[PDB]
């Protein structure tokens, strides 16, 4: 049985953000099967790919109340999650985010453009 | 009725959140307006008074990864839930908070500024 990841990231993030989610997306293919791989159906399908997920990858740079919202809900069914910030984007990560960290199950790592892939082949092995 | 409030921590916004905040003062205890690093001590705090309300009252205008997360674990502790959004903002609210909504335990009202008050007499009457 192949590990189930979720990925999630903001639906409305910009050129940049979608770059580094194609990235990641790409990547987190290597270790496992990326699950996803009205707005009713959008919170229940979305919902039922997370209930599914063995580790939940998050990119948390740009604010958002649906990725703020499927953080929330993995907390709550006892998922693992790793959170990846860009602090380049001028940004301060929420407080809820950055302290619902514990260093274990919940992990946010600060990154770079550019490391990103040696982020997430750290993390997966 | 204990009541729970939130908003996103990131000025026309602000003097809102005031606004029904004190509005729903007149209905219960607003546990939000009384009192490990930093974000966690923030985290653990929300969580707190989360986990003692009855009704949690958000307002989902601007986007926020802790104003979702916060919703996502008040659905998971099967809270009560009105969201507020102004579309007047121009913004589409995110489907994930949008298709949460069941009419009943979890409610998103759209709202006009000048009319918040009106609104949260209906709900809490
Ligand atoms: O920001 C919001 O308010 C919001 C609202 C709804 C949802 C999300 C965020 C994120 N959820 C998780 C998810 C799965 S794949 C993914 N990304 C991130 C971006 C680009 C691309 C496709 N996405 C997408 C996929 C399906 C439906 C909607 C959006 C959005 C890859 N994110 C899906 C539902
Ligand atoms: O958007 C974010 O990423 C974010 C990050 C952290 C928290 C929230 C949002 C909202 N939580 C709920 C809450 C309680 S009183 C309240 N509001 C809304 C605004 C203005 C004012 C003071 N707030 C506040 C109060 C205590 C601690 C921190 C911020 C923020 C009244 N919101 C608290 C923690
Ligand atoms: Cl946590």
């Amino acid at each position: 049985m192949r590990p189930a990841l979720y990925f999630c990231g903001s639906i409305r993030g910009g050129r940049e953000d979608r770059t580094l989610y194609e990235r990641i997306v790409s990547r987190l293919r290597r270790f496992g099967t990326v699950l996803t791989e009205g707005d009713r159906l959008i919170h229940e399908q979305d919902l039922e790919w997370l209930q599914q997920a063995d580790v939940v990858v998050a990119e948390v740079t740009q604010p958002s109340l649906g990725v703020g919202y499927e953080l929330g809900r993995a907390v709550a069914f006892n998922k693992r999650i790793l959170c990846l910030f860009r602090p380049q984007s001028g940004r301060v990560l929420s407080a809820m985010i950055r302290g619902a960290a514990d260093g274990s199950r919940f992990q946010v790592w600060d990154y770079e453009e550019g490391e990103v892939e040696a982020l997430l082949d750290r993390y997966f092995e």
